[PDB]
């Protein structure tokens, strides 16, 4: 008799792939937490007078402040095993910035020939940048204090070190305790030479299996990903067979007929792309879990795109029924005029973006970059953050009243014009009908 | 002659039930205030260097900080009757965590065999968790200071105690002063082993009538709830009679005819459910006021659902008139296509939710959990918090620019696609008409 | 020939009345500023450890804190002429709270018989409240320190005083320097008996002309308001004449015909109400400027309502032209179905409001009162503060997960149901057409 | 044969002009950063106890606070070369406020005859304002301490000085290091005489080429702007030719025919305006880069308006195709009824604005000025900041409950009325069709 459709295999995919994603997601979350919490601690350990939330406004304004910040950072590094809870370890760095047997590297980076002399208006500068590094060795368990800074020639000051730690959060997830090495860089940046030196701390973790994990009680994830590979490979073969058979029938139709370029359903192309991205992502995740490679951005993006493109196959299966099909056809027929209107709205929107960036960039905090301007305008179209924009512009009414008037006209015209255009677009879409 | 409709009884319900809710609500509000204010005080009494608003970011970062926090908490417990205003009382706890004659319990909870040793990469851990408790007795009106912590093996530190107090706010509401016992637990949590130990304080109140309330001037609430019971029981009987009579007429129609499954109006089912929930909620509230049981979540939920389902009966009574009936029929006929569109929009929305959680979870504060992702997307559809999302993603443009580009594409595509789909859904709903 | 319409008189009104409002508004703004700035200063002068923005969370938590706050307030009152800039004056209060020759009144207010005794669960309280007041005299240019508080019986502590000052901001507005007396009340409120005593400062100003204003260079406002009176009185007479003539014609039509109840245009009723409110408001403003009465709430409300109802007469004059008339008629014919739908939407909205208040009141900050619940739901319908609501509910997912699930269902159902109902209402309004 | 259209020249414009804008924008951004960062530093250098974000609430409340603030500012000016990083230079000011050989000017500004005397209610004031200035000379590398203030007569206190610096950020942009002079004014403002003296710091930069820039490695921008001039001049000539030829044909049509007033396409007028504004802006930018004039507001506004009006020419070129033309014609035919409705909505909106400003101005932070009221109402129409408005009004429910009730009615009526009017406007726009 009539055999049933093997499309149930895809119903497996929507389940199986999704489960994989969830599992991966959970694990990934834990890791990022362990990376973020540590970073917070490092700030509180190494940044003098640091408080939560003061990340972008944290800076030094006097020479004494800079000296105390640097000395506090180095002293807290030297006194880490006594004052810090968390069981960090020194690395005795043998890389490029550190010599063979040094833990911390305080490097002051400044111009070679710099004679800045206001009150006469003369100056000669050689943009070539020299770097002077003082190496400090971890406590056993000295000369960093005698450090001049040359504030007139200063470009930046950087502190580099590393700390090895053991991730004990795995036991909650029944994993074998993971194993980290954090590279910490503290930068006092004087690029602007404006009298304000921002201070920041950044970290980079290098996850690696450590030597002897003698954990008690110490085969499901590894089998799950190969199951994903098998199912996705099966779909690839089946969809490729459909693509070939359809193309053969189209090839005969070419001579027969001798919209014609569209004889293949894009659903199979979507499924093929989903399988390709799921297989690439799952191989990358196999490598990530094995610790042989560390790139969690590409793998997550691939898996998420695969999951989304797989959840559009449910719409594919919904099309079958007439009731859903009518609405889907209405969507499909509405699309082209929407794109056509979007072209003209886009050129007006680009013009407004350029004007807003060039005029309100100096004064408005929300117009600093072109991407920020586009985001602000897009959110303003949908009715978000309108009053905060108006109030941010009102805060500078005392200075450059002409700029304030132009901003008022610009914002009012943009909002009114774009709401009007959407409504007109549709009364056309209710007439054509 | 034609007797008038007894439906006025339901008009009583909408009044009477509502009044009950309001009364209950008012009383409940007072109690929660007395519970929240006390908690705030406890924080300010027991958390060292605590300030309002620093609840999620409150943590300790050095061993000395942890020691001072613990010792300050215990000392403030010991000096409570002298420094604290509010007239709290010790309990001399005789429960499980406290021995017979001890008030406070400082319990340090740590692994049994733990040898964490970075700089060699080896480690052996036994996940079995030992607990060492030091009992402190309330002041009459000692050895807690000699406490090591074992920071390498630490899991958490907990402080348990109780405080009895008298609720004097009742006099405002002309009640007999209520009577509380607060169980306070202060946890320093080192589960992450990340060098940052969050500190928090939680409370649990046990309301109970106390022994001899010799209040001056010391029968309406008790009579009101039984009135609710009578009225709701009456409605149950009347609606059940209607259900039976309709079903008998339907039973004859079955043979006669031998939409057919729908011969009963859902209004009576709604009213029956309302009566059932109001009776259950009012019995539970009787018990709550009598102090025999303490569960204010189920009772409030039941009463609120009953009130809402009772206020839909006003729509029932509005249907009668033709003018309202036409609009109600329009709503009813519009519903099915809305559900049908909601299915496809839902599968696209689930796909987008999974993709956003898996990709932007590590970096974006609004994508930490699947429920949070769904809430963010739902609020983004309606035009809320769009620019804060864009700015939170812009804050991490320097690192992983590929992630930033993907986030831009993802957000723009989601917003544009979903606004487009609503409009297309309706131009279908203006054609079908 | 055909005389032109005297309706130009109303065109005068829209101008003249508006101008009056603007003038009044400007003056009023100055006064409120002088009242608010002073208040801020008083806080910074009299509240110990007070900082801007800490108004609702400012409280005392220990007996020593309360004692220091009270003593600091009294000492700062005693040392005002030496430490405070602003030239305030003592009043030597001769009112009720102050005796003849006392400036400040520190009044502790506590029960008469109060024996609160936890750890035995007994208590006797006499709700009668005694008050003990200590009077302090202004410095010439003593025994307040010996003050017990009786924290177990305490209800509140209040500090009352007054300060006379001269408003010098008038010179900017070319007025004669106005002249204030601020009554300051500082309350430490212990009504909750929860261990947290909120501290707040409130003021009340009594503007009065002072004795001898020998200002240099020292007739337009007074003439302007009588011009408003004349014009508004003229409109009243003219509109009343129209009302009478129309009613006479209607009276004959009654017998002739023997919508019939509507033979008078509501525009004249609107204008009559506008004139009545403008005359009342301008008389009240005459009195306010003369300083004979001090109530700036009624007068401002009357003037604003008059201005709005006068700016609707411009729509009246727009109706004349056919193009505007067609749109206005469309609005008028659309109104009744909107009201009819609003009834049913309102009963569903009231039901949801009651349910949300009763369930999420204890846990959610936005559901504390019924008015707050209604405001939150109304703003949620229009797409505002959705994600902050969801996040505030997410913050309490750990405790009472059933409440969190109910909140999720409640919010999602409310938003989806109400957006659906608006769209259905209109597809009816596009069919009927 | 048929020559191709020279309209490709305009396709050049859209490119070339845009590029210019971007280049200008980038440069401008750098300058404003160098101006803002320095200002921040100056605050942190000269304002005693200043912290980021405390700009509007920063004020002094006691005489000692004012004295310490003034003395700290002057001392930090005197100790700038030793404590400040950034290499600023003294100017030895020879302007009006400074004498020949003085760097800083501390000027106290107060009335001539002022006898403010509360507790008797008398006062005589002479509005003539005397000014007493103390000149301080920069450190070599004294009597400012003996300064009385006359707080009863005080109007304000001002500190004026200048600082020369070298902009070293150019090297990043491969420019020749720019060269600044900042005029700093610190004002302690006592205009209100309310006991609260706001303290603020403002700066004004004067960019000028300095004397001898002996930079190493030291013709594209200058050539680019003249290219813009050539292209825009070409368009002016071509569009003027089209305008003349069209007008000649219209002139003959006048006699022939003897909408008739519209025989010229507004696209050429738009292009002519774009060319005029681009040429003016590019000449102004030439002058700005040459440092001969310093006005970055007019030039940026001109360039942005030119860019926007040039990006509307892409819509001009889109009109050609029929598919886009149909939608554009729908927009054009929809416009007039939108304007006609906007008139009536505007008069209702003006009425509501006046009422809201006059009533809620004293109490609501969002209704301080008419422009602020209009912005708040416009954002409220689109569904933004609704709940913050409601909560700000709820915060003052205890005082003037009548005002709170009026605010509730006003806000609800405004929102409901205006949403209703948009929908009615369109059901008219779906009928007319
Ligand atoms: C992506 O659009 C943009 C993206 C980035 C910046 C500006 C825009 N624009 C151009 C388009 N307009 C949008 C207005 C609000 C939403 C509708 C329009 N999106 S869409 O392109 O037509 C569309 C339709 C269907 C599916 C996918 C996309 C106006 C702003
Ligand atoms: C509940 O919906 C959701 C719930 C949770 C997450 C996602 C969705 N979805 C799916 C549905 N879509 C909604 C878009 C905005 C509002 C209209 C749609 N709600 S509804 O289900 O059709 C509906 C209609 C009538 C009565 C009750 C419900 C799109 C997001
Ligand atoms: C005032 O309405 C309310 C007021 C307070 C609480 C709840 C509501 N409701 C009931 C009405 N609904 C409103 C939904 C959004 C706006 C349209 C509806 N306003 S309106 O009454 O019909 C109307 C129409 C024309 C003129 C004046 C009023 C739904 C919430
Ligand atoms: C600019 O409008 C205003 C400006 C400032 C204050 C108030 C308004 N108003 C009057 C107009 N209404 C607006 C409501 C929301 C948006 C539509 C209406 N803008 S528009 O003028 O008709 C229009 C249409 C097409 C192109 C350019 C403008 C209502 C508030």
């Amino acid at each position: 008799g009539r055999k049933p459709c093997k499309l149930m295999l895809q119903v497996v995919k929507i389940l199986v792939v999704t489960v994989q994603l969830i599992l991966f997601g959970l694990s990934n979350q834990l890791a990022v937490t362990f990376r973020e919490e540590n970073t917070i601690a490092f700030r509180h350990l190494f940044l003098l007078g640091y408080s939560d939330g003061a990340d972008d406004t944290f800076a030094a304004y006097t020479r004494e402040q800079l000296y105390q910040a640097i000395f506090h950072a180095v002293d807290q590094y030297l006194a880490l095993p006594d004052v810090s809870l968390g069981r960090y370890a020194y690395v005795r760095g043998g890389g490029d910035p550190w010599t063979n047997g040094s833990g911390l590297a305080l490097c002051q980076r400044y111009y070679h020939r710099g004679h800045v002399d206001p009150a006469n208006d003369t100056f000669d500068i050689d943009p070539m940048v020299v770097t002077d590094c003082i190496q400090v060795d971890p406590p056993e368990r000295s000369s960093y204090k005698n450090l001049t800074l040359k504030f007139h020639k200063l470009v930046n000051v950087t502190i580099h070190f590393r700390l090895k730690t053991i991730n004990l959060q795995s036991l909650i997830n029944n994993e074998i305790p993971d194993c980290y090495t954090f590279s910490v860089l503290i930068t006092f940046d004087n690029k602007a030479h404006s009298g304000r030196i921002p201070i920041s701390l950044e970290t980079q973790a290098h996850i690696q299996e450590c030597k002897h994990p003698s954990v008690f009680q110490h085969s499901f994830r590894l089998l799950f990903d190969v199951v994903v590979i098998l199912t996705c490979s099966l779909s690839f073969l089946l969809c490729a067979r459909s693509l070939l058979r359809g193309f053969l029938l189209q090839n005969e139709f070419v001579g027969f007929m001798w919209e014609r370029l569209e004889f293949v359903n894009g659903w199979y192309i979507l499924l093929v792309t989903s399988d390709v991205l799921t297989i690439s992502g799952t191989i990358m995740k196999i490598g990530i879990e094995a610790k042989n490679l560390a790139s969690y951005d590409v793998c997550s993006i691939l898996l998420g795109t695969s999951t989304l493109l797989v959840w559009v196959g449910v719409i594919r299966y919904l099309t079958f029924f007439h009731n859903y099909n009518i609405l889907i056809a209405t969507l499909r027929v509405a699309l082209p005029s929407v794109m056509r209107f979007c072209c003209c709205a886009g050129v007006i929107y680009l013009g407004y973006c350029f004007c807003g960036w060039i005029v309100l960039g100096p004064y408005h905090v929300k117009f600093r970059s072109l991407s920020m301007v586009s985001e602000c305008l897009f959110s303003l179209i949908n009715g978000d953050d309108m009053f905060v924009t108006f109030a941010a512009m009102q805060a500078q009414q005392g200075r450059s009243s002409l700029v304030w008037l132009f901003s008022q006209l610009y914002l009012y015209s943009f909002i009114s014009l774009f709401i009007y255009m959407v409504l007109s677009l549709f009364i056309a879409l209710i007439t054509g009908a």
